[PDB]
Parts: C-alpha cells; structure tokens; sequence
C-alpha cells in the first residue's frame, strides 16, 4: 500500500555528475566515457560558432569530484557544448539518448557545482515546460529514466521561465518546446492536463481502495473528448485507451467506464474528499508509472 | 524557483543494499563494513508471527543458514548477532562501497528519503516524515522490509530508519538502525493499529514561508495571535501543539521573509478556517506538512521574490 511519487534510484547518473567552469558561467556537466555533456551557453545576439571560435580548449575548467579534467576539445552540437577530456569515466552506466513526448515523466537529479543535492520526479508538461525545483547554478543537471540496466538521458536543464516553470533539451541540443537558449522576451504557451495521466492515477486509486469516485456509467470517446477540452485537459486518443487496457482488466473498470467518472469529478469537483491524498486531480504519473509501483520492478 | 518533494541522490545507499534469506524468507539488508543489518523476522514463519520468541529461534540457527547475496556474489555469514528487533550478520567481506554514515534516531516531523528494495535491489527513492503517531506514509509492497530511510547533509549518510512492517490501515512501522521501533509497535502479527494522526503543525509553518519565497502572499492577514490562542485553535483541527522550540526554529525563515511566526500562526488560523477557496499554494490544494524548516532552507533560494 501507499502511492508516492517515485524518482528512479539516481546513483548511476551521480557518478557522471561533473563542474564545467567558462569564465564567469560556472555549471553541471555530464560525463559519458571521454566526453561532457553541458548547456552551450556556458561560453556566454549570441552568434554561438562565432563565440566558441575564440576559446580554446584550456579555457574550459572542468571538475570531477577532486580532480581536474584536462579538455583536448570541443564542438557544439545544437544547443549542446561537448567538451573532449583526456580521461574516461570509469563510473560510465550502459546508456542511451532519448527524446520524450509531452505526458511522459523522468527523475531529475539537480546539481550544483558539480555535485547532486537532489532527486525528483517531474513530467515533460504540453506545454514542453517542466515544473522544476532549480535555482541560478542547477544548468546541466539531467533528466532520465531507467529501463532495467540502461540510463536513459531525456533532458538536460538550459533555463527558467519568467512564470518560475523551467526548459531545456534534449541530450542531442534540441529544445523541448519553441525556446531558445538567449536572454529574450519568451513565456510558456497555457498548459493543459495530461488527461491519460489522470486516469491512470485513478486507476492506481482504486488498486490502493479508493472506489468512491466510481458510477455504473460509461461514455463514449467522443463524449469524453467533448467534455474534455472545456476543462484545459488534453484530448484522450484510441491510443491511451489501448495504453490504460491492462490497468483496465486489473480493476475491471473499463477505460470509458472510468472516463465517466473524470466526466463527472470536472463537474461536480471532489466535495471535500481525497484521492490518495489529493484535492486536485494528479497527472505527472504515465500509465507505466502506476504499473511499476504497483508491482515492484527494481534496478 | 519551484517547490518540489525532494529525495537525497540515492547512490551512497544504493551500494550498501543487498539481499536476506533465511528458509522461505526473503528480504533487504543493509552492508555496512563488514556487518548485513537486517529485520529479525527474516528468521519467522508467517504462523511464528502471532507470538514469536526470537532468542529461542535464533539460537536454532547456525551461520551458513543465513544466503547474503550482493548483486551476483554470495557473502559467507561468519556470524550473528541480535540488537533489539534487528539482526546484525557478520560477514567475511568489508563492503568496498561503504560510504561515511551515522546511526540517528529521528523525532515526529522529521523527513528522510526511504530507498524502497525488493530481493536487494533499489526499484525507487522517495522522501516522506516520521508521522506524529510514529507511522510513514510509505509506498510498499511485500519484499521491502528492511528498505531503509535516510538524509545526505554534507558527505555522511545518517540512517533513521529501517522497514518492518505495514499496518491494517495502509501506513508503515519499523524502527531506527539499532533495531528500536517507533512507535508502540511490535514485529509481532498482534491488533495494533496507528493511533489518530495529526498535521505537523511546525511543517506547515515552514511550507507557508516556502511560499512567501516564491513570491506567495494571498493568505496572510493583518492579524496576529498569542501561541496559546493559537494552540487552542490547531487542536480543534488535529494540528500538533507548537512548542517555544517549533517558534525559535522558524527564526531564520521569520527573518528571511519579514514576517514573525505568531503572525504566520494567525494566517494558518485562517487558513483552517476559510479553506483555501479555489486557490493553491505551491501547487497544492492542501496544507503541506512534510518540509521541515530545514528542508526549506536547503530547497529555497536566500532571496525572497
Ligand atoms: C533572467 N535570468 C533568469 C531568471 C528568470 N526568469 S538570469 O538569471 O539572468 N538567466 C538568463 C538566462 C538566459 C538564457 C538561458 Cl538559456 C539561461 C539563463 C540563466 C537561467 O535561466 N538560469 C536558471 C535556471 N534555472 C533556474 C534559475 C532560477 C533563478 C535564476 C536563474 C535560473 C540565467
Ligand atoms: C498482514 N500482513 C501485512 C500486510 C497488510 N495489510 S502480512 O503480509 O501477513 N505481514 C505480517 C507481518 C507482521 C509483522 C511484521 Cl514485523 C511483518 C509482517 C509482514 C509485512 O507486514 N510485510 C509488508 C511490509 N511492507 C509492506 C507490505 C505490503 C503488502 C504486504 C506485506 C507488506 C508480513
Ligand atoms: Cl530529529
């Protein structure tokens, strides 16, 4: 019993965790074999190949726990500065780089100076705004989840919005959203609720014994999606209800079964009751997120 | 900015958990040097449960009964030991990953990050508090007991807590690293249950002045209150009593943010009565109490917006 949310165990990206120091920018990298990973705005109309011209390599300060790194070189990818070192990390996880849809949730480990404060969970929003906890020096911290063995890198933190949410990229240097990395007149687009998300939520309710929310109706797609988008929730396609089928067959509440009860919370509101533990209706935990806690998968 | 439920970086304990089994049994336990710390009742039947006599089960037992397995090698058991309600195994290899710890007994209020386990290996981190009745709201499955629950300040892991058992109503009990439980509970399958729960009064406070940080100040009032009148208000709603202790504790965040704790007190005093009509604080539509005033200053900036 009991529903958190749940980070991944951070231990295989704390090892990758480095300083990278350019000028008067200091903030994290991340180190994979001879290579760190790092927001290419520590160099800072910025003309970025005109900038990263002048520098040479031992401009470049970077710090791995006690020790020095010496950079032999660089080059930008994107909106992604890649700094060649002379060592590789031997703490180096099997990992890959992966770009996420909005919906989809990772951990978040935010650094300062090279070294993890802490771990959180976090969901890409559809706005491709996150609801981040970062202060000025948390640049470079990462974004990933973890599929048995093998981390994978979804986000690297750039910047923060004037309304306190953050942005960033993906670890290839492309932006999550229309943002760029530059001092600039920019806000996040209205946000909308990750409806799948929501129902997976009460689907992992009613596995932890909260059924009050539950009516003997059903509805259709369409009706849902009519309802829907008068509430700022996304709209629900044919693939989410395939996704929530086996949540589904677990409870036996089937998916258009349970969108009539998220009908009916939009309307008449919860009326002093919780579900686990919430006054407002919770979407930063996918489909998977519910199943994996609710059966115990380890890494 | 931001307000997030924040766990420790989880990789100092992440190397230090490994896997119990004595019989039918499995559980986690955590190495440390040369010494597996584990919960006692991995030497139980599920029928020994109902009136257990641990010393007259232990003593049947021999070292090699005991499988110690760190991720693919087995630890040879050397021998045992019972402290409280928690089984130290001596093992013959000193764990290369042992970080620099503490064993701390915490206080109701306090928050720590609980890595939960099953079969040895880390599936999750989360932070939750030592409930005002001595229960976790943890998130548990059969397998975790001996998950434990720690804080990282500065480079030592001080352990608090170490995972026995889930009561009928939901929540979870265990006891600190020397094997003392908290709370009035017993690794034992007698009735017992959680006693009423109450909001971390202090907890809430400090959350309320996270929220004057972030630029937050919708629900205070121009109003103050006497600690006792205060007092007599948040035990009409389940809130802790606070304690001279609680207020000189907020000092720092009364300071900070301009606002003394008895005028924090009198908004908190609204805030239970009106509810908070619509809006939200820090993203939420209730009273959060599982930030204590050090967790705020540790996840906040030093500048209020
Ligand atoms: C005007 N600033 C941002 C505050 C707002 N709104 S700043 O401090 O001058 N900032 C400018 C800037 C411009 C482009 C890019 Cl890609 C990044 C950055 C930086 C940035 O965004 N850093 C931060 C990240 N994450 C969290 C933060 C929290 C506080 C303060 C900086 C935080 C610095
Ligand atoms: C009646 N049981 C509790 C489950 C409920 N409601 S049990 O499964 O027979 N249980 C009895 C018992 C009695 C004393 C002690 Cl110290 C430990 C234990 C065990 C226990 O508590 N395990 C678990 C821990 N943590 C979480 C869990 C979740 C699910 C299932 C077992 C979980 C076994
Ligand atoms: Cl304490």
């Amino acid at each position: 019993s009991g529903f958190r949310k749940m980070a991944f165990p951070s231990g295989k990206v704390e090892g990758c965790m480095v300083q990278v120091t350019c000028g008067t920018t200091t903030l994290n990298g991340l180190w994979l074999d001879d290579v760190v990973y790092c927001p290419r705005h520590v160099i800072c109309n910025p003309n970025y190949e005109d900038l990263l011209i002048r520098k040479s390599n031992h401009n470049f300060l970077v710090q791995a726990g006690n020790v020095q790194l010496r950079v032999i070189g660089h080059s930008m990818q994107n909106c992604v500065l890649k700094l060649k070192v002379d060592t590789a990390n031997p703490k180096t996880p099997k990992y890959k780089f992966v770009r996420i849809q909005p919906g989809q949730t990772f951990s978040v480990l935010a650094c300062y100076n090279g070294s993890p404060s802490g771990v959180y969970q976090c969901a890409m929003r559809p706005n491709f705004t996150i609801k981040g906890s970062f202060l000025n020096g948390s640049c470079g911290s990462v974004g990933f989840n973890i599929d048995y063995d093998c981390v994978s890198f979804c986000y690297m933190h750039h910047m923060e919005l004037p309304t306190g949410v953050h942005a960033g990229t993906d670890l290839e240097g492309n932006f999550y959203g229309p943002f760029v990395d530059r001092q600039t007149a920019q806000a996040a687009g209205t946000d909308t609720t990750i409806t799948v998300n929501v129902l997976a939520w009460l689907y992992a309710a009613v596995i932890n014994g909260d059924r009050w929310f539950l009516n003997r109706f059903t509805t259709t797609l369409n009706d849902f999606n009519l309802v829907a988008m008068k509430y700022n929730y996304e709209p629900l396609t044919q693939d989410h209800v395939d996704i929530l089928g086996p949540l589904s067959a677990q409870t036996g509440i089937a998916v258009l079964d349970m969108c009539a009860s998220l009908k009916e919370l939009l309307q008449n509101g919860m009326n002093g009751r919780t579900i686990l533990g919430s006054a407002l209706l919770e979407d930063e935990f996918t489909p998977f997120d519910v199943v994996r806690q609710c059966s115990g998968v380890t890494f």
